[PDB]
């Protein structure tokens, strides 16, 4: 299949130069699987979702996304026009509110319950979770994305925005999981993107085109970007059978692009989230 006039970071995931404009991908296009997005909550009504988004857990009063940041990343997951995954299932935790903020309690929550909700919901092609989200390292934190990743979920997390080591942020810092740096259209990496040994992968995080509340799009920078690209790379190389959630970080680092991204510090990967679709 083909998208034309994609966003770059879709085509950026299915080429191996920068500059294109065309997503390349598998018609399956990640259906059969379900991904967790961990954030603000979802517009499930939104247009682009057509239907396989929907809230699953609210830590606030309303499952309602009042922000937008958690329907973006859904988006990149998985909608329609802006998504990697556009057949997969997205299911919305809600556990920051509308200002984008939450506590690391209700984090360590909302990790707990996508645990455990898997195992009630019909995901043959497995199971991913979203993190774009972060704070300072907390040995709890991580513990919980570790906990997730174990009970077999492929969690991808935001290496956070500090342009610092990501050994200092958490969820970032925790080994087990896949965390993910950013990058800009130019391949450099983004201005604000954590660095570090413990990035496992690259993926578009500058000026990142998708899908907002209010039935609206808008395009918005971070690591909370790059994450849902390789969020939705993850459940569309398990939907093809080509990894599962314990491999699939590994997977990912495998088949990037090597050495194509600028301003990468020595000791940090120079990999770049790439689907190697071949038509
Ligand atoms: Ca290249
Ligand atoms: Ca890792």
């Amino acid at each position: 299949a083909a998208q034309t006039n994609a966003p770059w970071g879709l085509a950026r995931i299915s080429s191996t130069s920068p500059g294109t404009s065309t997503y390349y991908y598998d018609e399956s296009a990640g259906q059969g699987s379900c991904v967790y997005v961990i954030d603000t909550g979802i517009e499930a009504s939104h247009p682009e979702f057509e239907g396989r988004a929907q809230m699953v857990k609210t830590y606030y009063y309303s499952s309602r996304d009042g922000n937008g940041h958690g329907t973006h990343c859904a988006g990149t997951v998985g909608s329609r026009t802006y998504g990697v995954a556009k057949k997969t299932q997205l299911f919305g935790v809600k556990v920051l509110d509308d200002n984008g903020s939450g506590q690391y309690s209700t984090i360590i929550a909302g990790m707990d319950f996508v645990a455990s909700d898997k195992n009630n919901r019909n995901c043959p092609k497995g199971v991913v979770a979203s993190l774009s989200l972060g704070g300072g390292y907390s040995s709890s934190v991580n513990s919980a994305a570790a906990r997730l990743q174990s009970s077999g979920v492929m969690v991808a997390v935001a290496a956070g925005n500090n342009n610092a080591d990501a050994r200092n942020y958490s969820p970032a810092s925790e080994p087990s999981v896949c965390t993910v740096g950013a990058s800009d259209r130019y391949d450099r990496r983004s201005s604000f993107s954590n660095y570090g040994s413990v990035l496992d992968i690259f993926g578009p995080g500058t000026d990142i085109l998708s899908t907002w509340i209010g039935g609206s799009t808008r395009s918005i920078s971070g690591t909370s970007m790059a994450t849902p690209h390789v969020a939705g790379l993850a459940a569309y190389l398990m939907t093809l059978g080509k990894t599962t959630a314990a491999s699939a970080c590994r997977y990912i680092a495998d088949t990037a692009n090597k050495g194509d991204l600028s301003n990468i510090p020595f000791g940090t990967v120079n990999l770049l989230a790439y689907n190697n679709y071949q038509a």
